[PDB]
């Protein structure tokens, strides 16, 4: 059972509320962990116990190379500590801004990884509900590591995620499902190819308003097969989105022509394409 | 909770009694594990329940990069399955035979890793009791992964290990301790530098007989500082071996002149020296 004193804490990787992810090195092992630290007081005052509890519970059930791993938890008088894998290369968003937009080979590889992680997550009855390039981290090897499970839902209303990636049914029926993540997936693919997300406006109200009207368009040289896939994910009716249960799940989504050359079986052992 | 059907089993990595380590690939993840499989019947008939139970218990308490990790256990009607890290490069012994004997840089690096793993193991009150190059595996990155904890002892007689690495007090007092591992350590260092273990004979009786008489010698060009360290580990009185409690533990052992240039703190992140 580990304690703060077992680690040399280093730089802050991110900050929330009263919250911090800190890079830490374990003294006994020299291993690096990204340690999420949460102030018990603020969790209690903000009624966030079900959320923090859900986060720990979902991450404990996840055992897949495209997800951040929970190695350990501990707590002191003030704080909860979660020891998480450390993704050295940061946010996918960093790479989208840096190189502007991805070529076709890079879009295909990283979409396939995300599709493959979703298949696993959805197969466990878990929906992410806030999927976005900020939450899709990159490891030392440039493979994805998805994170941020505080707001996830374990299937047996309430939380709406980041505006640009919100699906119409969330704005209209207060309902969330696996197709909510598939919508975010279409927004991410568009964002990889185009360099920016599809629904953009001056404020949230205006973005929500475009989302429910399906008011976006494709730039002229958008990869034709990627556009076709995006058009089958960005569908207002959540039961007609490629990848969902009503459309027979991941098999048809993975068979999409955009993925023709993908070997789905061992993506995390394939060498990723160089980002431009 | 995993089952045989979650894996594609491949080649046999080793075989014991009615026992097998099989390389397996997990279908959901494409991850490779070395899966140890044990027949419950033979464990029961051979009265090996305390040993199998101890193995699982010791490996579960180990969390260090120089030890094989236990990721999961399961069982069916006939068999126990332990999912273990897979050390791609096999046995250190393979490398000793292949290159004949290690240069000074390679002896120093790999001894330091073993010393550093022992420090951790001994700090948890666990003694290995069968340490040998066959049990010191090499990962994809050429760092050590120590294994075979069935015969380990958790400190609060009985088991003697492989003849060539048995310490005198085991042959004389039926007593085992941390210095038993430190003796094996001196035999291993000698073996790295010389190419062969120090006590060799036609049979076990004859090897035991040399051990208790300290009947071995150094080849003429044996690294002088390595010989000095070996002479301080191969000591008949187990309370006078460098590294043991009566000699104040690992600090003096790690300060030994042979280790002058070693950075003890992050060995598993250092790039190992090329084996010749
Ligand atoms: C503080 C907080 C966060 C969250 C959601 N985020 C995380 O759990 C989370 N946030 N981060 C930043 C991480 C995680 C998971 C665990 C985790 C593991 N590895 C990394 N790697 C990493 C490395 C560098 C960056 N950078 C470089 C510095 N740059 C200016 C910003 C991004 C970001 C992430 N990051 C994380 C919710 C509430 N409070
Ligand atoms: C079957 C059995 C074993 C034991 C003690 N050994 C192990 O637990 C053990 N034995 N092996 C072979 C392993 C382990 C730990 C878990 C483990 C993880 N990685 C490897 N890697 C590996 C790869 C190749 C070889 N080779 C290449 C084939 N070569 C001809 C022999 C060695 C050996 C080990 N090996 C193992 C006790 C009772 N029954």
């Amino acid at each position: 059972k580990k304690r703060p004193e077992d680690f040399k804490f280093g730089k802050i990787l991110g900050e929330g509320s009263f919250s911090t992810t800190v890079l830490a090195r374990e003294l006994a092992t020299s291993r690096e962990y990204a340690i999420k630290i949460l102030e018990k007081r603020h969790i209690i005052k903000e009624n966030k116990v079900p959320y923090v509890t859900r986060e720990r519970d979902v991450m404990s059930r996840l055992d897949h190379p495209f997800f951040v791993k929970l190695y350990f938890t501990f707590q002191d008088d003030e704080k909860l500590y979660f020891g998480l894998s450390y993704a050295k290369n940061g946010e996918l968003l960093k790479y989208i801004r840096k190189i502007g937009s991805f070529d076709e080979t890079c879009t295909r590889f990283y979409t396939a990884e995300i599709v493959s992680a979703l298949e696993y997550l959805h197969g466990k009855g878990i929906i992410h509900r806030d999927l976005k390039p900020e939450n899709i981290l990159l490891n030392e090897d440039m493979h994805i590591q998805i994170t941020d499970f505080g707001t996830a839902k374990v299937l047996s209303n309430s939380f709406v995620g980041t505006a640009q990636y919100v699906s119409p049914e969330l704005l209209t029926e207060k309902s969330a499902c696996k197709s909510s993540d598939l919508w975010a997936l279409g927004c991410i693919i568009y964002q990889l190819v185009a360099g920016l997300p599809p629904f953009r406006a001056g404020n949230e109200y205006l973005i929500f308003q475009k989302i429910i009207k399906l008011e976006y368009d494709f730039p002229e040289k958008f990869f034709p097969k990627a556009r076709d896939l995006v058009e089958k994910l960005l569908v207002l009716d959540a039961t007609k989105r490629l990848g969902c249960e009503e459309m027979e799940g991941y098999g048809p989504l993975k068979a999409h022509p955009f993925f023709e050359s993908v070997t789905w079986e061992n993506l995390h052992q394939q060498t990723p394409p160089k980002l431009t």
